[PDB]
């Protein structure tokens, strides 16, 4: 499948949870779009140009894949990825979602999952072919 | 206008805002679903019932609504509030949104709103017939 | 509101229920499109051009509502109503539902609805402005 | 292509269609998700949990597929079936329809499929790749 | 009813037909964006900054109508208004179109329209609550 | 992947256009669609029936498709191509256009677009899989 990886990705615990997803879901033979490997180098850091492209092609590739692939755990630096999973939801795309905390997370984003995991090796297991459904309780 | 009015009420401060936004917008005549009245009275909290019809609940008057309106403050509360932002830009509600610290938001967020407010009396005097744009700058 | 009334019309019984729905939510103030009064006067009937406008009509006076309501009884005919309803679904249109017999119903089309009546004076009650739940239970 | 099958699965004959189904699709190299195979087990059946959950399953495995299969005949069960052409139709998805009975099927349904067929030979030799229209007159 | 208005207004003559369906359509009173009075004033003309606010507010107003107006004449000019129609009828918005030259238009938006006219006479007599089909033919 | 070519097809230059773009994409491994391949000549040309089925065949295969590939120059015959780049973009597709007179392009059409092309070794050079953004400056 074409995987949008929906995470932070600005300090060292964020980075090793992306960087195991990247790892785990193209050893799997799925296509990963990770928004940290396109930074835009083309137009000014930080400028609303910048903004504007990083929101578009962000948004592009959520439509553009085939599922959402969010990481949230208890670094509280979710906003962007619970926007983009909302996004997700209302575009029809399954929504997947890896905790390492295990902890309890909003109503909103756990009623809106199709797969919820906990551990890699419950991902490297499942079936995107039938994608079953998976549900947090 | 019908509005959403998508904010976290789980602390005094953040009930403090859901409160004036409450006052504000009822005063101008809208017609606000405000997600802290409708905690359904009372299927029992925290069951698989209650889980399923505040979602539902939820969603269905994001839908109705004409605009959602919601509040990004200092909270590292916003996961739920930020997937309802996510979820209404898909659905093409038109976003406003008030910050109560006048901090820097996620580009997500600031990218999909399409008007931004710090003030209350800026809100007082919006109009909301027109909908003129007023971007985060 | 604007309402559009999705239900057969194809006999005495049906029709009975029709004109009831259409009388009482056009004495609440509601504007209802009603497609037995918009059979088209008069393409003929049958042709492709008439299959076309109607279902053109209708699909679109679904899109123009605020709230599909919906009349499911005991019909083995509800199979173009039955349609309207999950079309109305994805549309993002609050679904209501009368049922003349309250027997049971498809959990496709139950768990779809956002407020379920079985009597005339319960819909005469709904506050149409908030759109409360009122679920299937 | 992915394709999820909507069809009543409760008689005899509709099990003998269903059945079949599977077997042309799933012979072509074609990913088939059938309802009757994802009974889900895992909670209380038919608890409110239960119908939730197949709910939730079956949608989310519209939204999944390219394409939705229906069967539609004189088997007066099709509410369910309807409702998910109807919600595929919104959805986007080609809506093809194999009509067992060779009947008239309702306009709503009729005028929104893809493809028609009332023979397997047909849906043996159809270009899913190309997706050609084949409309029912 | 709240009408985006999508028409060319870049040459003496497509202002003429923008000024008659602003006078007309407000006459009514319908509450119309009219692209033209916000060209925003002013952000630098033709930044990207100005690209980027009148793209997004134009679509947000489209998305916030009810009703998409179309003027499509021999303007050779009618690429972005044919998009604008386009955008509308995805995002399920009646379509209306006004010809001022009553010439051939390309099916794809003749067959995309609700409403057709090429007087305005005709405009003032439609009746726009209960929006009745008014095809090209 | 899967493309909609929208593109005219009326006079020399626009078929040497077309033409060619089936070539380049195709040759690449991409399944394409191409309007002028398919002009149901089962029912009588030009006839209402015509029409609604060249739409819906055209719409439908809009919506199979995983990208809308567009040609836009300066042969003036652009609003159907345009209709179609509108609704390509509500409908999630990235859309691609190439220009072969690498004029001015209306804003509402580049500010739509993912990536954009003047020569056609750009576009055999171009990674359909990761799909990076290549925007209109």
């Amino acid at each position: 499948a074409k995987i949008y990886l929906a995470s932070p990705f600005f300090n060292e615990e964020q980075l090793k949870h992306v960087s195991k997803a990247e790892q785990v879901l193209r050893d799997l033979g799925h296509t990963v779009f990770s928004p940290r490997e396109n930074q835009l180098p083309e137009v000014e850091f930080g400028s609303f140009e910048w903004r504007t492209f990083v929101f578009k092609n962000d948004l592009e590739h959520i439509k553009w894949a085939d599922i959402t692939f969010g990481i949230i755990g208890d670094n509280y630096d979710d906003t962007g990825t619970a926007w983009e999973l909302g996004a997700s939801y209302i575009l029809g795309k399954p929504v997947m979602l890896f905790s390492p905390t295990g902890e309890i997370i909003n109503l909103m984003i756990t009623d809106s999952l199709h797969a919820y995991f906990e551990d890699w090796n419950d991902v490297e297991n499942y079936d995107f072919a039938t994608l079953p459904i998976k549900p947090y309780l």
